[PDB]
């Protein structure tokens, strides 16, 4: 399916989406540089549990418009807003992974939570990833400069390097992810808009601390889950701070898990989601 | 092109199709987990012979909607019915390969044969693939349980294993199919809906024996063709039984050919189709 | 985005396109067997320079309709005409690479140059690639017969062989193009219509000498640029003749560059385009 969310010059900006099952709506928002199918190990369990599972592809990724403009969380949240309004979804469970955790917080901040039943943040960006004078716990900017340069330099070679650290392949290749599944991740990645390989990096490092305040103040059931061997979003720079800021949220650390834990630790992610959604 | 065949929640179910050439219509219905382009070695010959060649992608595959629902032959036949009615095709030659042989028989059974000139069944599922008390010639259920588990377990690795047996790669890699062509088969396969990797397996093992009765009773020119080294659909469990049940059909055994014989034995398939269509 | 340019039987022929930025329009027309994203190293620089950059995918390639008909430059030029008219583009800079250089010349010949500000021909086909009695400087027909046979014989294996010569991989793999970028070129190539792998070859060898007359007589700023180690379109059979025929055009030979120089020699291509567009 497609939902129109804007225009880029003479072209409509259309987001690809899937809408499956019956029951309470659950919207799953994927990470860079994948698409909605990256949720497949979660999707099939949620459908079996009697939820209506919707995924969509972020602008620039998967089946969505390969735009040059709007790679920022205000726009990403406006896109999500249009998806929810177009489908008139109510009592929705929003679940974000990696980039998708930014949509969740920015959406609540900008649009409120009238449509939202629950929030689940998996392998989160929050609260503010890049080190600044007022954000000493962040990661130094030079890391992101280097990522931007590599992704712009040759996105094809860059995605290979990214997935090594995404999945901790030195540890997990052949035990928790096959070579073929890694290849599938890379084939999806190179289908993204060339500019999206690097244009999203400034978005990853936006300050979400005010959005975290909105999330906490919404008082909706919230889950925060992260792997302890995450080499993309270090757990001390993200989830542990997020947990401190939103102490009311359910909090899960998946021992030994990398950033790409929807696949490598699907069982643990699924168990956490099942418990959380049942509440 | 796209033809709408139904809806999945808020999304239309659209089948991708191509419609080429001029002359009597010939509709080619591909096998799992490929798409309409898998017919390319046949398509170009049929076009050269002065047929109008139409292919479409089965729901869940190729360019068609990546649905969760309807992976059964009643639905697959209803999809084909809508394609034929939408295009108002008459005097059509229907040609199925592997999964596509199920559409042909179920379509005739459910909708009759007013639009159909001829039927060609290549590497067929018929008459009833899984062993049961009333179907002693079938293959034991545990085979299909294992396939379902592998395809659900990691579809990316599974498609590699499937294509080894599909093409008999130990024998044919480098002689009747290149490494690059195998890679092309795998790239198409992983584009299918994640759930479709395993959801189609129960469909493969539906009982087609009543549909075979409808096909035989239609009295239209029919061709049944199969490879003698088919390690996906064993010739004794399928084509030889189909031939016994429909003795009036033209019958071709391609000596030494695997399941993936549209590619590996394109010349033999093309020669059979040319003779059959000329009748 | 899509622009409808015709019909193939029951299906509209739709060209995929992107329309980005603001400023004077620049339309980039890709080479075989790639798509509009193959321009990414040029696109991002032109956008940064304040141009509106439009790319589209030629029929049969990338995201455009996978047709069987119309693989000839009269049709390719008519497609471009429809793109320019549909978008009502004026003062356009047309830039062609490899196959795309044919659209530029045939378009001016068939439709004139009222909408055109400038023409840039990169790695050009012109003036007439195949040797004939009246074209002694061309390449012998047997070369193209062999290419057609290989591309029809197994397009998957053929694209591997093509890209070796396209990029001069013996020299450039690991220094000016990564293995991963080559893989990205091959993944895009195999998505093209099967018939397009070979149907375009007769188009490449059309006589463009009359079109070159139209281009020269238009008196618009023109650039001709070619690599000196082009092993697809030999520089003496193409660019040097084109330069002799249109002596008024700016002329650039990129020392040591292969056919695939948008990637391998992006800096040199970009510098030439920047200078040319600034005029
Ligand atoms: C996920 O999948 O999306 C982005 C944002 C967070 C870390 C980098 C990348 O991984
Ligand atoms: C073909 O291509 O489609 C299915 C059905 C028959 C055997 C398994 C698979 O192969
Ligand atoms: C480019 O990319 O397109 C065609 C036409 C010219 C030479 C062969 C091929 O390369």
């Amino acid at each position: 399916g497609y939902i129109t969310v804007g225009n880029e010059n003479s072209t409509p900006i259309e987001l690809y989406y899937e809408d499956q099952g019956s029951g309470q709506p659950v919207v799953l928002i994927h990470g860079y540089p994948l698409d909605g199918h990256s949720w497949e190990r979660q999707t099939r369990e949620l459908l079996a549990q009697g939820y209506r599972v919707i995924t969509y592809d972020r602008r620039g990724f998967g089946g969505s418009s390969k735009v040059n403009t709007g790679y920022d969380y205000d726009t990403f949240a406006a896109d999500l807003h249009t998806v929810l309004e177009t489908l008139d979804l109510r009592d929705v469970v929003l679940v974000g992974f990696s980039m998708g955790t930014g949509e969740l917080a920015r959406y609540v901040a900008r649009y409120g939570h009238e449509r939202v039943a629950k929030l689940a943040f998996l392998a989160s960006l929050e609260p503010f990833l890049v080190q600044r004078d007022d954000n000493p716990e962040g990661v130094p900017q030079e890391v992101f400069d280097g990522i931007e340069a590599a992704a712009k330099g040759d996105r094809f070679a860059w995605f290979t390097d990214f997935y090594k650290n995404f999945y901790n392949l030195d540890e997990n290749l052949g035990s928790r992810i096959s070579e073929q599944a890694v290849t599938g991740s890379w084939n999806v990645a190179i289908g993204s808009a060339p500019v999206a390989a690097y244009a999203v990096v400034p978005a990853w490092i936006e300050d979400f601390r005010s959005d975290v305040e909105a999330v906490r103040a919404a008082g909706k059931p919230t889950l925060i889950l992260h792997g302890t061997k995450d080499n993309i979003l270090p757990i001390d720079a993200t989830a542990r701070r997020f947990h401190q800021a939103v102490p009311e949220a359910d909090y899960v650390e998946v021992e030994g898990a990398p950033h790409g834990l929807l696949w490598t630790h699907a069982d643990e992610v699924n168990a956490a989601l099942k418990t959380f959604l049942a509440k």
